[PDB]
């Protein structure tokens, strides 16, 4: 492999939940879950991130139903939330 894929955010809870789904690091679906995570990070609005969060979960839930994405989503949303 010329290079190894990676993200600045680096989520262990999300990655751990797909491991529960038993997807391969190179599986397309594995990529879909990771990509949707990245998409959430790309979302500049709560609504945009929300749609991406459900998309991410849509892949995970559909895959097997592993539980942990809620922690990522609820914490992610918390991060998006601000007093300002």
């Amino acid at each position: 492999g010329s290079k190894m894929s990676d993200v600045k955010c680096t989520s262990v809870v999300l990655l751990s939940v797909l491991q529960q789904l038993r997807v391969e690091s190179s599986s397309k679906l594995w990529a879909q879950c990771v990509q949707l995570h990245n998409d959430i990070l790309l979302a500049k609005d709560t609504t945009e991130a929300f749609e991406k969060m459900v998309s991410l979960l849509s892949v995970l839930l559909s895959m097997q139903g592993a539980v942990d994405i809620n922690k990522l989503c609820e914490e992610m949303l918390d991060n998006r939330a601000t007093l300002q």
